């Protein structure tokens, strides 16, 4: 009978497992990790919508009147239609590390009225926890916050936990966005997003969880045309073989089914270079051939 | 800053101007009058913004549960996804007419939380006022109406102190609906759509304030294709000269263009049968163009 909808926040530090995070809690099999120094305008980084809850996610601790009309202009609502406020805070750091930067954060949260979960990120990375508990410790000191918790985004530690506690939050209200919505609609997500249905298409069975989709270059030449360049980045070594498939099929089959949409979507006969890839880093051959 | 927004019933036994007191509502110049015998589930029949507010005009007094599941599929959310309730109703009646029909619409009403305004239309067409003030007192003793409102069908007489009324009505909250939502997604309505469009791309505003689109037919046939037939209203005469045009070359025009964007928007061909006519209904020539095909 009641629904319930807010806008959440999940700041800190550039390189900090921001993004992962985000993907584990939007809960995507298939995730889209975009690279951008194009800040939105209403700052929308993902609305994770389930039942009567629909977490709306954004990157920024508050949001501003002009992010408030720029949400509109997405939704395609008058800019007089309300919007609420960021009701939670997850302030993401790495390990032990603590640089001005992710003080900088810090201290635009503290200023708020919003209560703000500690996200401590790579935690199993310090092989040296005789550096954590002293950290952990010291963060706690720089202010109140609700919950302190630990966590690999690649992993999904406590993700679930976060979950919790972000739809705890979750003002009651009516949805602001319809299911699917996309707050991205250049076309560098459009390419991700074909890339994304031919994996869930032509993978299958065999599709593995926390798969990336990402365009690490899409542009126009001086000789004409749509450049792009996509990356699928995968969790294990021996799923990267899945991707590619027996003799290179798969992986073939993928590139050109995908290209094909590309080119219909897009109006421009475009290049097309998939590239699978394991998280953990490119391989010899791998950073042989992206060299080529 | 605050934004208010809610869902309004427009109620009435059929052919008493409800279509014609919303499209004045909805406050567009070029407006498209359905004649739908087909229900919508979500029951939404028209949204009008401006401003803060969004008033989400029904044709039920009441949103049943089943009525709101199907507004979140409109609107492509969680059927989850909270929809409120009718905040106000207009009860439209036909001058002194008051049919078992009437008495059908009213007795709903009687029964509900929902203020009510009584819209008495075509009032200046009573034969004589000596029925009219008896009828009146006569409703008035049905129930406590929040107001009693005479309007006209075409001049829009209360038009706007129905307006005011409607906006003091809707509760503070976030408009459910995007600025220009369609809750018309059928062919039939893509179709009225086109003709609206062409008729402002040509007419090129010179129009007359009131032009009302409308899709008299849109079938296949036991040959095959698309049989669309357009009717385009208008209040004076020479209104009708106007979406004419001269030599017949503005109404040639906007035909083509229409049948266009309806062979292409739709995937396939259409024997697009446009008609201008007047309201006050059609003429002599007219009535012995249509009379024959």
């Amino acid at each position: 009978d009641k629904s319930y909808c807010g806008f959440i926040a999940i700041v800190g530090r550039p390189n900090v497992g921001k993004s992962t995070l985000l993907n584990k809690l939007l809960g995507q099999k298939i995730s889209i990790t975009s690279r951008k120094a194009q800040t939105t305008r209403h700052r929308i980084v993902g609305i994770h919508t389930e039942g009567a809850y629909q977490a709306i996610y954004v990157d920024t601790p508050g949001l501003h009147m002009e992010e408030k009309r720029a949400i509109n202009r997405l939704m395609n609502k008058a800019a007089s239609s309300s919007i609420g406020d960021v009701e939670l805070v997850i302030f993401v750091v790495e390990g032990t590390r603590w640089t001005p930067d992710d003080e900088m954060v810090l201290n635009k949260l503290r200023e708020g009225k919003a209560p703000v979960i500690l996200a401590v990120n790579k935690v199993d990375n310090v092989q040296e926890k005789a550096d954590l508990l002293p950290h952990l410790q010291f963060l706690a000191s720089q202010m109140n916050f609700l919950d302190i918790v630990p966590i690999s985004a690649e992993t999904g530690l406590n993700v679930d936990t976060i979950a919790a506690i972000v739809r705890k939050h979750l003002p009651e209200a009516t949805h602001h966005f319809p299911e699917d919505y996309i707050t991205d609609r250049s076309q560098r997500f459009m390419a991700s997003e074909i890339i994304r249905e031919k994996l869930m298409r032509f993978l299958g069975a065999e599709l593995p969880y926390s798969v990336t989709v990402e365009i690490e270059r899409f542009v126009s030449n001086e000789r004409g045309g749509y450049d792009i360049n996509g990356l699928i980045l995968v969790e294990r070594e021996g799923q990267k073989k899945m991707v590619i498939g027996n003799k290179g099929a798969k992986i073939k089959t993928i590139g050109i089914e995908a290209r094909k949409d590309m080119q219909e979507m897009f109006e421009a006969p475009v290049h097309l270079e998939l590239w699978v890839k394991v998280k953990s880093g490119w391989a010899d051959d791998e950073r042989a051939l992206r060299s080529l």
